[PDB]
């Protein structure tokens, strides 16, 4: 009677699948390859699409303490404010890594999700199997490839998939806020500074609470100095002096790296009784901080499909179907965004940028309208 699900990564496509079938009363085991349980990329942005899903996994309340809805979204253009935006009582959060990953890792605990650590599926069967890096072959009725990029599970089965990578990247870091420092302005703003003269630099100023900033320092990977790490301060310092304080704490970092990010769209998301989600399977631009928030709507819905009486197959099948869509057109949207530089005109988050947003996961409808 009692269904199986084996899940490959302990991301938060993985986490919220897990905790979404634990929930509906499967026997999950989450397989994570690393030794312990942690997230990267510094900090994250959730909208009502994502806080949502958070709530359906009862770990809203762990993430809305801690984090922070700053009151506007702010655009500069060469540190002229060429907007303000708050999109019409749209909820939003902006918080660290840190904090989404543990609320989530608590959640899936406290429901009891078999978690693994060291260990790394290497590879998935359509039929119900999953094979980890030491040898053994688990089966179950649900195998999720929650894998990221580069997923194992997905390449082990094949799908055909359009790839494309960035050459430009940025610099994440969570330093102090160091709000007294800053002196007069509205330093609780998310703040998207943009320049291309002197330079082309952009800080993305992201508060996630009173005590933690998130700040992204993107500059094209030809430029040797903007693209250094640990930061190269006086070329950021030059910029934006108005942030030297945390600028000075960011140059403390010597963990710091220039990642670069890869889109990817596939034929399809299924085999057979393997369903990928997240990063495995839908990779996007970051312009419309959507990547995790679609992949949390996606991994959540999965677990929806899979109660309607139909095989797991079938279910699964229904589930791209169903869901899919609104993936794929945030995708693009965002990949549009991202190759035109279109937020750095400020006033882009349109009503069809703002549609994965929208979405409501719980009612299944498009809330928030604008
Ligand atoms: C610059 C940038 C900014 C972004 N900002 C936002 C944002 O603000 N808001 C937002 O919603 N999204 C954002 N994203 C997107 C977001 O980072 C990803 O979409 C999201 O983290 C992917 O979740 P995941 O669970 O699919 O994969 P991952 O987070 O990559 O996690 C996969 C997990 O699987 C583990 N793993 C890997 N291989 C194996 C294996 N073989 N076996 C077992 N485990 C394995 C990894 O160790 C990792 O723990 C941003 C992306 C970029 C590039």
């Amino acid at each position: 009677k009692t269904r199986r699900a084996e899940v490959a990564g302990g991301g938060f496509a993985g986490l919220t699948a897990a905790i979404a079938l634990k929930q509906n009363g499967w026997d999950v085991r989450l397989h994570e390859k690393s030794s312990e349980l942690r997230a990267f990329g510094a900090g994250i942005y959730l909208w009502h699409n994502g806080l949502r899903v958070l709530e359906g996994l009862g770990a809203l309340d762990d993430v809305l303490q801690g984090s922070h809805t700053p009151p506007t979204y702010e655009t500069w253009m060469h540190n002229k404010s060429v907007s303000k935006e708050t999109f019409n009582g749209l909820p939003w959060r902006i918080m660290t890594r840190s904090h989404l990953h543990d609320a989530l890792v608590n959640r899936a605990r406290a429901l009891g999700v078999d978690i693994s650590v060291n260990s790394e599926a290497v590879a998935a069967d359509p039929v119900g199997r999953l094979t980890l890096q030491t040898g053994e072959v688990l089966e179950a009725d649900l195998i999720v490839g929650a894998d990221g990029v580069g997923s194992k599970v997905r390449d082990s089965i094949g799908f055909k998939q359009d790839r494309w990578v960035s050459k430009d990247g940025l610099i994440r870091l969570i330093v102090p806020r160091m709000k007294k420092e800053l002196g007069h302005g509205e330093w609780d703003n998310t703040i998207d500074m943009w320049n291309f003269w002197p330079r082309v630099q952009r800080i993305l100023y992201s508060p996630c609470n009173e005590n933690e900033l998130y700040l992204g320092l993107m500059a094209p990977a030809a430029d040797p100095r903007g693209s250094s790490v640990p930061i190269d301060l006086e070329v950021w310092v030059e910029m934006f002096p108005f942030l030297e304080p945390c600028l000075i704490e960011a140059a403390k970092l010597k963990t710091a790296r220039y990642d670069k990010y890869e889109t990817t769209k596939l034929d399809s998301w299924t085999r057979g009784k393997v369903a990928l989600v997240g990063d495995a399977a839908h990779a996007m631009a970051p312009a419309l901080a959507q990547g995790a928030g679609c992949a949390m709507v996606n991994a959540f819905s999965l677990s929806q499909d899979l109660e309607e009486g139909s095989s797991v197959e079938d279910a699964l099948v229904a589930w791209e179907t169903r869901i899919r869509p609104i993936t794929d057109r945030c995708q693009a949207l965002s990949g549009d965004y991202a190759a035109n530089r279109s937020l750095s005109k400020g006033n882009m988050f349109t009503p069809a940028a703002l549609e994965a947003a929208r979405y409501d996961p719980l009612r299944r409808v498009y809330s928030w309208p604008q």
